[PDB]
């Protein structure tokens, strides 16, 4: 039996008081029959909006990003910081932060084990450019992502770890992967994750697709063995969210 | 005559929501009887806090670093949800920033650009290391800081500049630079901008003196002719800023 699925928004930089708002309530409004864990990651400064009026109870607020620990470091949030107003989901590594803002794999697995130390759910991102695609090297760029967060976590952390697969070439440009795409490389994570980690592990890991899903391809994604739910980004700004989730049943 | 001195607390990376209620009540009820302008900068996450229990009339409240627009920036903040969200001050360019996080002289000049164009009062830091200071090229980093700014700016954005010199070795040391030493290098920016910008400029322009800035030693920085306040890293989560604030009278 697949592991419970996982529906989560990332609203990336987005957003204004009125228009989450009015997203919230039809948040709110929609009743969510099956068991799945629904995630809004909404942006630092609306995290405590968000608090105060996301009361379906399905949803679980989570941080875009963190640092790990608190100090001089103008600018950033850290993990005990978003402990401390109650948030304790994080999304790390994102293809974004790795590309625009130096995160290597060193420091998105340091980040990780920290997370994991402190207690955090952690959705960690992994995924491979167009020109790594074309040149066969999808399933080493992969591995060696997730092998290096592996590498500084213990077996008991996996419980708090979600990976989510993102092709870098389906990021916000509309050119979804197709299903078996998508299942190739979930299924090859799985396997590598029952081999170096454990059988136990691997059953129970959730592999999340993101990258273009709307509410018309999700039906479709979701019907492929290895794949636990999603991570999306434009669609998750808009009331089809509802649908996306419904597709996880 | 100076111009309207200023007294701005970065609270870095650092409090919870239990320490900032505390603080601010100690803020709140500090009465503070001259013309200066109080600037609070918390964590993105504790804007909200902050923006609920200060209730000072001096003070404005200020983000602690910004991205100039909306989009799929996972994990930034930017500009235009600041200002929906009330904010209107900006700290950018702040040392840890351009050693940590990638900010290069013209990374740090696009956000300040923007931040004018779209309404902020920015507070822009420069400052040289120990490495610079010991080899005499103070002068030169200071003032290729202060141009690479000045190049994107038109004469009417200065009215929205305050500019922070701290130099990186006086940053959290506990060495604070003498009076004399800081006094020069405010000397020499207030002629270059004199200079380079009109002289109705450099007679307005607020320049800041920040590092290892305590309540015994403002006062006789405050003292000398062309530093017009402070930016306060530890000592601003103390109540001793109330007397950091007036020693600025
Ligand atoms: O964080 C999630 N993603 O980046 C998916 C982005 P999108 O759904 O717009 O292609
Ligand atoms: O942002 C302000 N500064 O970095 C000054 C830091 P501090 O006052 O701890 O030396």
């Amino acid at each position: 039996a697949k592991p419970q699925p996982i529906a989560a928004a990332n609203w990336k930089c987005n957003g204004t008081t009125a228009s989450i708002e009015k997203l919230v309530q039809v948040f709110n409004e929609h009743t969510i029959s099956h068991d799945v864990q629904c995630v809004v990651a909404p942006t630092f400064v609306h995290i405590p909006l968000v608090q105060a009026k996301l009361r379906n109870p399905k949803y679980v607020i989570s941080a875009q990003n963190a640092i790990a620990k608190s100090g001089a470091f103008t600018g950033e949030v850290s993990m005990p910081i978003l402990k401390d107003i109650g948030v304790h989901w994080v999304i790390l590594g994102h293809s974004e932060r790795r590309t625009y803002y130096g995160e290597t794999d060193e420091i998105v697995a340091q980040k990780v084990s920290e997370a994991c130390k402190q207690g955090f759910m952690v959705i960690a991102c992994i995924g491979e450019t167009l020109q790594q695609r074309e040149a066969n090297q999808t399933a080493k760029v992969v591995l060696s992502q997730t092998s290096a967060i592996a590498a500084k976590l213990t077996k008991d952390a996996w419980n708090q770890v979600v990976l989510a697969y993102e092709p870098v070439w389906a990021i916000g440009t509309g050119k979804v992967a197709t299903p078996e795409q998508a299942q190739e490389v979930h299924l090859l994570l799985r396997k590598w994750v029952s081999e170096n980690i454990g059988t136990d592990v691997a059953a129970k890991l959730r592999i999340l697709y993101g990258g273009s899903v709307n509410a018309a391809n999700a039906a479709t994604l979701y019907a492929k063995p290895d794949i636990n739910g999603f991570l999306v980004g434009g669609a998750s700004l808009k009331p089809e969210f509802r649908d996306i989730i419904d597709a996880t049943r």
